[PDB]
């Protein structure tokens, strides 16, 4: 356990919250600083595969999360132009038996609130309205500066300040890399959506330079919709690229089922999609970058928040194993071991994710090949998914 | 049979020769005019699938053709960059039982000479050094003009003057469509080629914007090599595009096994690859376009000469069936029925051929998809090949 340890967490997104919970459950003294004046997340969906579900179950929060979630029966890929089913990933008992938990979907806001509530219940001292301005290592302590003029001492610090991380600048001068794709979201009352057939699955329509995803939320009561498309504005050097004037044309070549979808999306805000080139070293002295600060992906594998959750489980588990006997002196080794375990995993998701999205967005003959590949696969094989859903940090 | 019939054939390539043989075997009076001063073809390879072999066997020329041919055991597709085997098409007893004959390869020159010799033996009057300048229909005869000032009367005429057909202008004003790919050939003494492992198959290396094909000829004594690549010069408007200064760079990204291949090719002559948009009507009065004059393909399905051979079998068979009772008055109906049977077949080869070549030349993620598609196919299924190799005109 981590009783005498002190950890400061910079950032209170899903990653920071998950880390607060994991560490506080091990008995650590956790202090978390979040810049925003309230904890919160977007009231739209995310997908959590069993690689995340199993961890939430270990922390004792999965039953509760599931009480407000949706359990899809399959992931269904469809051609965005013909609406033809290409393949399905079955999420039933064989799947859940293999991977140790369910694939579920839920509101980001709910998942976040649940983690925050559990972290507080486990003893984590959470602070909103507080920006971490600097982290340095002096001797065997991390010294953390905040925007009220104060400094704070801890054994380690977690840089969990997201894609646009300023703490990352301590380790890397790299900048976010534009995908040239923009994402729009929407949630609609289920019944309020015009559907030919009912939706009980995650449905992804994949087409030339675009995709469109639908899944239910909150026990079937709401439908989440997500449109991602290649922005003409980006390649022309627009700074505020991917705006909603681009949507109609981006989907004009698609099936009516996809086109009808566009009307339900929120249009007042959107998410231009950036990632970063993978980096091997996430550690500066007694600071480690985790979550999006370390490994921000494009969302095709729907695993960014899951990675941050996995980061929390690995850090907590590895620290509790080593700190118990080695104490505070052991932290730099612990952070090195966590980085060594996490970097190859996460970096593969970053790189493979890029290719996966590319595979979704193919056109012409390449699309014809892609479609046939999907249709004719061995659906009993797990070779495409075991590396993702079957991973564990347990040693 | 066709005893009282007179047919004039404009053009003496593989198609004209095959038509001369088929018609003369039915007892027709055949006169063929070839522009060149000698009959001849390029002394390089072609591939003849069982859709052609079965027809040659019917004409009694297959045993003889095979005595100078090579019988490959498989068609092997390899990645041009890694040299990895992707898939094989087995050409063994199951294949030959399904499709009614062998897939073989041979010299174009030999195949052509064999057809010409058989046509002469069957009674066809062949003329070299004679250009057909015009064909018109007057009453119930085709009137054929030649470049010595003479005119000739026949019941029908075949326009078999190839890709650059001037007789086609009677029916269509279309022009050849550039693929932007150029083809080089070579034949080398087998032993004279530097091979890591021996070649007993048709081997096709498929890569980004290029491919490279190898197969033995003449019982294993020679190796045929064919390089096809996308020409940078074509897109820049060079008139004489695809020249050999482009070869080294076109293959620079490929495996050594492919790169070594380039050195064996003839460099003093090359074949820029053009086809034509498919057309439905090939008939003008008592003239029918056949062979490349009607349906010139890009050579990815290796079926252009085979199509011309199929044209000969269908024309001869359908005419012999109908002329016997209807006589000369029946020819326009016969030509219509041949066109009706042949156009959908041949036009599918033209169009599918284009996509097939595109599938060979993919790059990036599309290549990754294509490779996996090929590797994971049901190799017992014939769904990709039955439409091609299992076709027959027999009614
Ligand atoms: C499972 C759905 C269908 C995916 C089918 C095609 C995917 C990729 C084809 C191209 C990649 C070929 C890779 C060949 C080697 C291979 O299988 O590696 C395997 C690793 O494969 C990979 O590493 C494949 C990477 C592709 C990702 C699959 C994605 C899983 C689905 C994510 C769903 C997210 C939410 C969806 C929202 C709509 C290991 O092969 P080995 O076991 O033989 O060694
Ligand atoms: C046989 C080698 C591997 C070819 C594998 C992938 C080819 C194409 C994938 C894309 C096309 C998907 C078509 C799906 C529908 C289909 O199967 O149609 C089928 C028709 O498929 C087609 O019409 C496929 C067209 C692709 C051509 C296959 C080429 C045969 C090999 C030629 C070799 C030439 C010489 C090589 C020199 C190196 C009918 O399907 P149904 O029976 O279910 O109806
Ligand atoms: C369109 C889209 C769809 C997605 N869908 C999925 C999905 O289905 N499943 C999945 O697993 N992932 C998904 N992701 C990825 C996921 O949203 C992220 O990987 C994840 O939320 C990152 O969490 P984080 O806590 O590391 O960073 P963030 O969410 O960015 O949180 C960082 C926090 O730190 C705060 N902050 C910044 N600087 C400071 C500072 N200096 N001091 C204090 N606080 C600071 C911020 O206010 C913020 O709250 C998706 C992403 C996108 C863009
Ligand atoms: C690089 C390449 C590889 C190929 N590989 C294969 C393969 O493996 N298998 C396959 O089946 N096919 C293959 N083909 C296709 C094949 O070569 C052709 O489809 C086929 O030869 C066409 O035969 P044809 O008799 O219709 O026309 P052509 O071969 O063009 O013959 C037309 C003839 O008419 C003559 N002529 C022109 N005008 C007149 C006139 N006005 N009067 C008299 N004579 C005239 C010409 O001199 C010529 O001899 C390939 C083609 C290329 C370019
Ligand atoms: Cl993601
Ligand atoms: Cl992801
Ligand atoms: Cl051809
Ligand atoms: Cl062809």
């Amino acid at each position: 356990n981590l009783q005498d340890a002190r950890i400061i967490i910079a950032g209170g997104g899903i990653g920071g919250a998950a880390n607060a919970l994991a560490l506080a459950q091990k008995g650590a003294n956790v202090t978390l600083f979040e810049r925003a004046s309230e904890f919160g997340e977007v009231g739209a969906g995310l997908q959590v595969g069993p690689h995340g579900a199993r961890i939430l179950d270990s922390w004792g929060v999965l039953d509760d999360v599931l009480s407000r979630a949706f359990l899809p029966k399959n992931i269904v890929f469809r051609d965005a132009i013909t609406a033809e089913v290409l393949t399905k990933i079955d999420l039933g008992s064989e799947f859940r038996g293999r991977y140790g938990g369910p694939f579920f979907v839920t509101h980001r806001s709910d998942l976040h609130a649940t983690l925050v509530d559990a972290a507080r219940a486990a003893g984590a001292e959470l602070h909103t309205g507080v920006t971490v301005t600097d982290v340095i290592t002096e001797g065997d302590k991390a010294i953390v500066s905040t925007d009220d003029g104060r400094t704070h001492e801890a054994d380690i610090a977690l840089g969990m300040d997201g894609l646009k991380s300023r703490l990352r600048e301590k380790i890397s001068g790299d900048e976010p890399v534009s995908s040239g794709y923009a994402a729009y979201r929407g949630t609609t009352p289920y019944r309020d959506v015009e559907l030919d057939e009912d939706i009980e699955d995650v449905v992804g329509y994949i087409g030339p330079r675009c995709h469109f995803i639908q899944y239910p939320l909150r026990g079937g009561e709401m439908l989440n919709q997500v449109a991602v498309f290649e922005s003409p504005g980006f390649k022309n050097g627009i700074e505020n690229w991917g705006g909603p004037e681009e949507l109609e044309q981006a989907y004009a070549h698609c099936h009516e089922n996809v086109r009808r979808g566009i009307d339900y999306l929120w249009k007042d805000r959107w998410w231009p999609m950036y990632d970063r080139e993978p980096i091997e070293n996430w550690v500066d002295g007694r600071m480690i970058l985790l979550g999006d600060a370390a490994h921000p992906p494009l969302q095709y594998l729907a695993s960014g928040a899951v990675m941050a959750i996995e980061d929390a489980k690995c850090l907590a588990d590895y620290a509790a194993e080593d700190f118990s006997t080695g104490g505070n002196s052991a932290w730099p080794q612990i952070l090195k071991e966590v980085n060594t375990e996490r970097a190859p995993r996460c970096n593969r998701i970053l790189t493979t994710g890029r290719m996966w999205g590319e595979l979704w967005h193919l056109d012409g003959t390449a699309r014809i090949a892609r479609n046939e590949l999907f249709r004719t696969r061995d659906t009993s094989s797990y070779k495409y998914t075991d590396w993702l859903w079957g991973y564990s940090s347990d040693r």
